[PDB]
């Protein structure tokens, strides 16, 4: 789809080491295969915000700030505000603390021209308690709020198709085969950047994809 | 209770500008009347997670990172120990990605000597839609965990008595006169830093306490 994200290869990396050194060493190895990195909170407040910007300087590649964004509105809109000046193409934000705080981040991401993904479910087994019995009214939430890109669940290959039903063929949709039947891109981790060279785990990785 | 933290005048300043100096500033001349600060992802994002232990230092004041921390237990661990390894004394975590989102946060904190404070229910509106609706579960949540600390909904004194119901006598609540009668310490922001004279603002704050 035109327009939505065009992910390299659609792999994300999932570039969840916590020092600087060992995550730009391991990335740097796979910017070839690889044009979009996922960064968390370990990463950037072990190592500043500042690694955003050095990623996409020194791999030319898409920042997702996986920040599971849930706060209050205002609140919500600072740490959009923050996130994107530091360089982030987008941002990661839970839907279970509502609409406003969901719209707060769309807010801030037209001003600035960047792109909010809505994470509609997870896979850890708390994530039964309260997250799995909201995930089908946070996906239509988004879609009310006419939200482009979501974050899915790791696991179930039919929730994933549960999900594209209701945010429909167009809209992004990212999950950790089956998989990119429904999602657009899948996003790999540890496979890559715990493997002894990760240039042609990124590389077999690739090749599986079709 | 002598086992959870003593806030002093039971007042905790919301620090929620996001520039350095302004931070400092304004936190400097509320010493005297507080000691225990609230910091979030706005001023740390902006300025990076070092002006922690810059408030410890300057101040002598308790930090409370406000990180709302809501991942999968792996991640939570780590955010976390990055957190607590930056000096703060406590941080917040949501309870709705359920238990062991929030025992990961726990082992941390016993390792490392912290605390973890179970955030049960927001106040703004759009909580009604999923978080109102599990705050009780998630305050019997963190009770059935061993959690001491919580931080409860902004609005509503009968919202409180409720959660005090739920989490018993002796842990400790913190929220943003009634409120004083069920949480142990209130929580003050923009009263306090948007004041012309901040020493004199939380001095008011204190006294009406």
């Amino acid at each position: 789809r035109v327009d939505v994200m065009d992910v390299m290869n659609r792999l994300i990396l999932a570039m969840d080491l916590m020092n600087r050194d060992d995550a730009l060493r391991v990335t740097g190895e796979v910017r070839e295969y690889i044009d979009t990195v996922k960064i968390g909170y370990p990463l950037v407040l072990s190592e500043g915000m500042d690694i955003i910007a050095e990623f996409r300087k020194r791999f030319g590649c898409r920042i997702i700030a996986d920040f599971k964004v849930a706060d209050i509105p205002e609140t919500n809109e600072k740490i959009c505000r923050a996130t994107f000046k530091a360089g982030a193409d987008a941002i990661i934000v839970h839907g279970f603390p509502g609409a406003d705080s969901v719209r707060a981040c769309l807010n801030v991401a037209e001003e600035m021209g960047r792109e909010v993904f809505l994470l509609t479910e997870m896979s850890h087994p708390g994530a039964e308690m309260f997250i799995q019995g909201a995930a089908d009214e946070i996906a239509r939430m988004g879609v009310d709020l006419g939200v482009k890109n979501y974050v899915g669940p790791s696991t179930r290959p039919e929730r994933l198709s549960r999900l594209r039903e209701i945010i429909g063929q167009d809209s992004f949709l990212i999950s950790p085969g089956e998989t990119l039947r429904f999602a657009d891109a899948i996003i790999v981790g540890r496979s890559i950047y715990l493997a002894d060279n990760p240039a042609a785990a990124a590389a077999g990785a690739i090749e599986s994809i079709k």
